[PDB]
């Protein structure tokens, strides 16, 4: 293992209310002492004991800050430092003060879809970044798609929670049932090799509730929609897509795809025509469809 500051994190950083909390971390919003830079502290519980379920695996915090501490990237969040004690692991992390991109944007009156790609592009930037350095996210879905600041010409989008990410490993299979059913790939659900591609679903996934409100394969009980994931049974019902361009279709039908082997790439989906138009014509159709609002915001709602 490794060996994390040992300090009170308290002489270093003044400490605030809660920016959230999950089964097994706190975050509060911190001050440190010595720059008067605000940051988040996330704070991990250990397991402490390996029969214990009321904390995190140390195998699996150690993923995570070895992670973190990798990348450096504008449209990745930003590991400061590490602390721990007797309880917690303690992770000092750039803080992420916007709120939710969907929620940032369910406040707008309207949405182009070209509008819409420009905050999507920064997605797809800061996941071409980690697949460059062979690390897959494997938890990609709206609630980790922050922005820095809202207040902004341009806000910035920060992909955060790398609590599931992994390293692909060239010389092992990594198999795992993990994470939230409407936004994992048929691989996860079904048990068999993942790499980078699950996050290229996910994508896939983010961009079909962006410009509809509606979720793709969202059914009655957990199971049925682990079920609808892995037959890929989703639809662009008229009632949510009537807007919607024949170059989101055919980007997000590129993504959507059972065998991970032929879904779409990151570098593929940057240099599709709906991201990147080659003709006048692509351009004019992707600046005249417009992202359905009405159900959006009751999406964000939810
Ligand atoms: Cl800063
Ligand atoms: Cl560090
Ligand atoms: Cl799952
Ligand atoms: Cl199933
Ligand atoms: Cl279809
Ligand atoms: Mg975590």
């Amino acid at each position: 293992a490794t060996v994390f500051r040992q300090e009170n994190v308290d002489d270093y950083y003044d400490t605030g209310e809660e920016l959230g909390s999950g089964q097994f971390a706190v975050v509060k919003k911190c001050r440190e002492k010595s720059t008067g830079l605000q940051y988040a502290a996330k704070f991990i519980k250990k397991r402490r004991t390996k029969s214990s379920r009321r904390g995190v695996s140390r195998e699996d915090i150690e993923r995570e800050v070895s992670i973190l501490k990798e990348i450096q990237h504008p449209n990745v969040i930003t590991l400061h430092e590490v602390y721990e004690n007797k309880t917690d692991v303690i992770l000092i992390l750039e803080l992420v003060a916007g709120g939710e991109l969907f929620d940032f944007l369910a406040e707008k009156e309207s949405l182009t879809e070209e509008e819409a790609t420009e905050f999507l592009k920064q997605i797809l930037n800061g996941v071409y970044y980690l697949h460059s350095l062979q690390i897959a996210h494997f938890d990609l879905k709206p609630e980790n798609i922050m922005l820095l600041d809202r207040n902004v010409p341009k806000p910035r989008i920060k992909i955060i929670d790398f609590g599931l990410a992994h390293k692909i490993d060239f010389g092992n299979e990594f198999k795992n049932i993990f994470g939230t059913p409407e936004f994992v790939a048929p691989e996860i659900v079904n048990y068999e090799p993942l790499g980078l591609e699950a996050d290229m679903w996910s994508i896939g996934v983010i961009t079909y509730i962006l410009l509809s409100g509606a979720s793709p394969f969202l059914g009655d009980t957990k199971q049925e929609t682990l079920a609808n994931v892995s037959a890929v049974n989703y639809e662009f019902e008229d009632e949510y897509f009537s807007n919607t361009s024949a170059l989101a279709k055919d980007f997000i039908r590129r993504l959507l795809v059972k065998d991970p082997k032929k879904r779409m790439t990151i570098q593929d989906s940057l240099q599709h025509p709906w991201i990147k138009p080659k003709d006048t014509q692509q351009a004019l159709s992707r600046k005249a469809a417009a992202v359905n609002m009405e159900k959006f915001k009751k999406f964000a709602a939810r």
